[PDB]
């Protein structure tokens, strides 16, 4: 399945949501900006998805698991 969604870039972050599960249907999907992660918690999150998101909460970038 997968664990990357550049489909979603550009479309609504809850479609983004839909899609996320249709793929990791057990995913954890968390919300924050684009590709804009360094102050992070530990290791890979294979349960869990992070949405970057834009003003109108729909997909600025690629959301990836972890």
């Amino acid at each position: 399945m997968k664990t990357e969604w550049p489909e979603l870039v550009g479309k609504s972050v809850e479609e983004a949501k839909k899609v996320i599960l249709q793929d990791k249907p057990e995913a954890q999907i968390i919300v924050l900006e684009k590709q804009a992660v360094d102050n992070a918690y530990a290791e890979y999150r294979i349960d869990r998805v992070r949405l970057a998101v834009d003003k109108l909460d729909n997909i600025a970038q690629v959301p990836r698991v972890g």
